[PDB]
Formats: structure tokens, C-alpha cells, sequence
């Protein structure tokens, strides 16, 4: 039984190595990957691939891995892909921590934008959770941690972080984590999936996915959201996107809203993991 080796890098940076069967569904492989992580609340995670264009991919755990993958190396990310609303409901602490790890991730890469203060706070629980309390003896006038905190990092922040790590005093790494993510939750981008689009009159806009519905970025003057519930369709066709919208009260008819996307696998992505958040942010 012929099997292929899988490289997963995980979101601490390192690299899961294991090998399935090559006729494996993706779950197989999330399956190993989930139970090296000891993780149980699986469901708000996946494993990511690149395509032949170089994009970001969900592995579907349902489908073979190779009719994905393709032509491509067996090489995956583990990831966040349903960012709960509300952390402090998840059942265990690994969890949140593995969710930690993802936005720490989201932050330095610039995905989720941050105030000065912001990144500051995040990164104080962030060496709280990691190094317990504040020691002056590892710190100091000239301190600069090992702890990638921002996209772009100043002495300025550098030192924030250390005067906020100082007021942590006791604070333990379950703890420290379950305020990060009581932050990390506010942020406005928070767990939102961002694709380019242009609208039916050909203006570049951004759509956002994230739990609440799906966000429409203009620019920063006039953002449209449509909350899953009003949404009865989501669709797509040849590089065109389109969502049915509920009929308002009093209104006779449903409206159908259409974007361009960059190429059909642009499309099919946005309405794929469009399905997957309206069936995942209903069903609690
Ligand atoms: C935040 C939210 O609002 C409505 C539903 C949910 C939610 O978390 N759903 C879910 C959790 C775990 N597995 C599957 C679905």
C-alpha cells in the first residue's frame, strides 16, 4: 500500500513530517496532524496548500489529497480557518493557544492591523504566557525581545511591551492567553479573509469572510456587510461572483449581487469558503 510523505509546517514554525496512504482524504492527514498537536476543537481549524498559481487552498478533508495537490509537493499549513467570535467559549486552553499562535502570525505578517498600543498589549501577554513574570536581569534600557510582535518593529514598541509585561505580575499562561484574545477579538479585521474583487461596474473593492457575514471594502469611506442570515445563495460562474439576498420586509423579490473575480479558481475559492463560514457561524 503505497504511501506519500507530508511536510505540515505548524504554527509554532516547525515542521510535522508524516506519511498517508496516496488515495488518503485530506481528514486522514488532518486527523494525524490534530492528534500530534493534542488538539480536540478541531473544528475551527484545517491545513492550507498552494496551487499551480501560487494561491492559498483549503484542503477539503473530504476530498483525496492528490486530486488537490495535483501536480504540486505535499507540502501543507496548519492554520485557523473559523475564528470563533468569542474565545473565551472554547472548552479547552490548547485551543485558545493554538489560536494565539495563528493571530501572532496574522500580526507580523500585517493581515491584522494593529494600533501602536494594541500590538504592545498582545505582545506583553505574549511574553507573560511565554516567559512568566518580568526578570529586569534579561531586560535592559537597550532590551529587544526575540518575539516578532509587529510587521514593523521600533524601540518605541519594544520598550511598550516590556513596561506592560511589568503589570502581569502572577499572571499565568492560560490566563495570559485568554487576554490576548479578549484584545485580538475587537480588532476590526479580526478573522476576516480577504479577496480582490471588482464590483459590477469594474471598481477594485476587497470582500471580507469572517463570521459576522461578508464585509465589502469600497475603501475606509462606505463599507457594505451582509450578515449570514440574510444570504439564501452563494454562486459563482466563469470569474463572477454572486450572493441572493433575502427580500427585505414589504420587498417582492430577492436581489442577487454579482463581483468579478481575478480568474474561475478566484471565484470558486470565494464561494467555497463563503458556503463554509454561512454553514459554520449558523450551527451552534
Ligand atoms: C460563533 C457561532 O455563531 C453561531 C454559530 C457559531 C459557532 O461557533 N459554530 C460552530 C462551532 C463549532 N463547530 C461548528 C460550528
Amino acid at each position: 500500500p503505497k504511501s506519500m510523505q507530508c511536510k505540515v509546517i505548524l504554527l509554532d514554525g516547525s515542521e510535522y513530517t508524516c506519511d498517508v496512504e496516496k488515495r488518503s482524504r485530506g481528514q486522514v492527514l488532518f486527523d494525524k496532524v490534530c492528534e500530534h498537536l493534542n488538539l480536540l476543537e478541531k473544528d475551527y481549524f484545517g491545513l492550507t496548500y498552494r496551487d499551480a498559481e501560487n494561491q492559498k487552498n483549503w484542503l477539503d478533508p473530504a476530498k483525496e489529497i492528490k486530486k488537490q495537490v495535483r501536480s504540486g509537493a505535499w507540502h501543507f499549513s496548519f492554520n485557523v480557518k473559523f475564528y470563533p467570535p468569542d474565545p473565551a467559549q472554547l472548552s479547552e486552553d490548547i485551543t485558545r493557544y493554538y489560536l494565539c499562535l495563528q493571530l501572532r502570525d496574522d500580526i507580523v505578517s500585517g493581515r491584522l492591523p494593529c494600533s501602536f498600543v494594541t500590538l504592545a498589549l498582545l505582545g506583553s501577554y505574549t511574553v507573560q504566557s511565554e516567559l512568566g513574570d518580568y526578570d529586569p536581569d534579561e531586560c535592559g534600557s537597550d532590551y529587544i525581545s526575540e518575539f516578532r510582535f509587529a510587521p514593523n518593529h521600533t524601540k518605541e514598541l519594544e520598550d511598550k511591551v516590556i513596561e506592560l509585561h511589568k503589570s502581569h505580575r502572577g499572571m499565568t499562561p492560560a490566563e495570559a492567553e485568554m487576554h490576548f484574545l479578549e484584545n485580538a477579538k475587537k480588532l476590526s479585521m479580526y478573522g476576516v479573509d480577504l479577496h480582490h474583487a471588482k464590483d459590477s461596474e469594474g471598481v477594485e473593492i476587497m470582500l471580507g469572510v469572517c463570521a459576522s457575514g461578508l464585509l465589502i471594502y469600497r475603501d475606509r469611506l462606505r463599507i457594505n456587510r451582509f450578515a449570514w442570515p440574510k444570504v439564501l445563495k452563494i454562486s459563482y460562474k466563469r470569474n463572477n461572483f454572486y450572493i441572493k439576498i433575502r427580500p427585505g420586509e414589504f420587498e417582492q423579490f430577492e436581489s442577487t449581487i454579482g463581483f468579478k473575480l481575478p480568474n474561475h479558481r478566484a471565484a470558486k475559492r470565494l464561494w467555497k469558503v463563503c458556503v463554509e463560514h454561512h454553514t459554520f457561524f449558523r450551527l451552534l
